[PDB]
């Protein structure tokens, strides 16, 4: 596959969290939403990762010092596609350019590695869902099945204002073509600002082909503006990272009280109670079983060990066949 | 607005409650239910509280001994119309009367107040729900549009036995217009017992009108027979604070493991993880962070203060910047 | 009621289970899945319990020591049919054959006892579920209404792959009828083994009446291959005994984080809090209080006595009144 970079916009003021900290940076699973895009891209290959922000640059830069990240600032508050204009002067002419959102955490490599697969040369890979309540999200024009272009809700009319694919703002598209569509965008809309939506007409006018894809789960690209729905997402997370383990064996005795925040390396015959909190890097060696309520935090248990409940597990390495607490 | 007093009816046995303790004085939240009855007709202004009561009266009495209520008793179980007759003398004929169960606990002061403005001079203020499955509920008749009055389900025709808006119960009219219908009453009925839902006719017949309103959510007007009930409308209530908390602002790292029984007063962000629960009056300064399975009660803890997992924090002023236990 | 025996089958391997442990004797709710079967077994009076194993027989003949069981070796995975076949040759021409799953642990005795009674005088009793989706499921045929019946999707034909009641698998009928029809099973199928489901058209041709019965739940037919299945059992019967505990007087704070494996003895107005788990067999007074995260296990627990949070009570007996833990 080509040579790709990367742009996360993370340029959004936050209001809606009610935090010092700045949106992109308050966590799901222990890391922030926009280090698991990073670490999303970063396995997809990004030669670069553009990073665009608003204000919040001191705690960003800090926040993220042990990322390789071109900073790319954007003055005002004009939108995505006046946010992607201030990165395009980095963009290279030979790559492709991934376009992602540091406030959509749950966006998965195998997804973006499709979309990457369905770009047409010359055109754009589109990510999309099917959603029936498309009611502010904006929506996909299609001619004949093909893409066409997409209309914001605001500038949608009655008549189209009511299809349901629906655009989740991810895309990816050469970088030279990307330079010169947004070099075409315009203010005369319906809020004075220039749509990154608008780029897909500009395609097709071009005559070039724009190519839809799905992801496996709609959690994906579900966004986050306030911390309701954070902890909507982290839910979901917490779920699939649960049946991934029981499926692989790890035996959790309620999958709706367990948290993962960080990397779980287990055996065989590993048995979880309730209300769990695996924190950092833990390794559960084989039949290890962890009481109801602890809390393991970057250990390592041997073979055979029990830990009694409610006993908080930090920076230990537990001998095999041990036995923690009273019970 | 208006004078007004209010009715709390809590004259029912509560037998499937299997318990010795009079059933609305069963907590919701730490809080008798009676109780957040009894605080949301305070906060609407009653000139008077008259509880009506069937047995108990001893045990109700010093349960709510820090209230000034009228008294109401109902020697034998003859249902809400009889009861509402015990309480008629007591009621004045300038103020409304408003009508409210002990055991309908979350009924909102909102709705309460929108219930107040729609009711029409001279006429009736009635509650109901619209409900798909109207199978034991009283159904509300309507003629072009404009209510007529109720069919109590065993007294309705199969014809009629499947309207769906559904009588909460909850009314509110002038106390002189109460006290006309209520002596109007009768017991040729099909449990020989006066039906309070006949005054909505006999209002409709004196050609007053009568106006419906709708609460904001049907868990304001679900009332509890058993404990199965109120254990349900126990997480309906955790559920609504867990999401107002969140997008005010307080990180709950699952909101679907938190509990309020009391009041939080809370600064910027605040996190608090799994499992914890809050009761009686607490204060959480900014930037406290409460480790999971924490149980703070009546205490202050002052801004940055960390506390470590399963803390029991009770009684407590804790000085900013305190760290509480190991970890 | 006839005498009778059963046939319980753990001949699978239970690969996706990825344990070393015999998938039939993990547990649910603390007791293995086919102690469950087993004690529902004795509980309806079999004479005899056949259990037919596949691999794992040291470790099952082990577990299941406390038990008269007669075991039955089935030396090759040949499926149901091939199985019942090995332990065929021990059922008695008198008795009726009850047939089960070690992997169905939630099936009832009273389900079982009305398939016992709806089993015609020479035919079979037949338990079976209205299923949208019977994809994969075996399908039920019938004729006027009457059993005909089970197409074994795999060998259904389009037209008949969208019959929606579905074969459960659990079947009671006479021995010496079930020696005949086993006798006359073939292989010439879709995967050369033997179908049990084959046993109901033999006997329509013989002219025999077959009925079909339904669980009061569906969970209680619901099998397990993986443990992620697994713990959606545990959670629906968790879910299930909460229910049962609050109906009849006992207040759980919260029915989605209660816990019992094994047997709660109770009095009047105990309060259960939050995260609390009940292990063996464990007996609580009038007006017990037990605090959140509790473990009580194999205890008794005195009136009016209150146990503090976290508290971890163990192989005691605890006199009234008591007030344990700091709170």
């Amino acid at each position: 596959n080509n040579a790709m970079s990367v742009v996360i916009l993370a340029a959004g003021k936050g209001t809606r969290m009610y935090s010092d900290l700045p949106k992109v940076l308050h966590t799901l699973a222990g890391k922030a939403m926009v280090q698991h895009v990073i670490d999303a891209a970063n396995e997809l290959g990004a030669a670069h990762v553009h990073l665009v922000y608003g204000h919040g640059g001191d705690l960003l830069k800090q926040a993220l010092k042990d990322d390789n990240l071109n900073w790319v600032l954007q003055a005002e508050q004009l939108g995505t596609g006046h946010a992607m204009q201030q990165a395009a002067p980095f963009f290279a002419d030979d790559e492709d350019i991934l376009m992602l959102y540091g406030d959509v955490p749950l966006i998965s490599v195998e997804t973006l590695q499709r979309l990457r697969d369905a770009k047409p040369q010359g055109g754009i890979g589109l990510l999309t869902v099917k959603l029936d309540d498309p009611t502010g999200y904006g929506r996909i024009t299609r001619e004949n099945g093909k893409v066409t272009g997409i209309v914001e809700h605001k500038d949608a009319t009655d008549e189209q204002r009511q299809i349901q694919e629906i655009n989740t703002g991810i895309l990816i598209a050469n970088g030279a073509d990307m330079k010169r569509w947004l070099a075409k965008l315009t203010n005369n809309n319906a809020q004075g600002e220039y749509y990154i939506t608008d780029i897909i007409a500009l395609a097709y006018q071009e005559g070039r082909e724009i190519v839809a894809v799905h992801p496996q789960r709609l959690s994906e690209v579900e966004g986050v503006n306030n911390r309701l729905q954070l902890s909507r997402l982290e839910r979901v997370y917490q779920s699939e990272q649960a049946e991934k383990l029981l499926l692989a064996g790890v035996m959790l005795r309620d999958p709706a009280r367990f948290d993962l925040r960080g990397t779980l390396t287990h055996g065989r015959d590993v048995e979880i109670d309730t209300n769990v909190i695996i924190e950092g890097n833990v390794t559960l060696g084989h039949r290890v079983k962890i009481g109801t309520g602890c809390v393991i935090k970057n250990s390592v248990i041997g073979d055979d060990c029990e830990i009694s409940p409610y006993t908080v597990v930090e920076d230990a390495n537990l001998a095999a066949a041990c036995t923690i607490g009273p019970f």
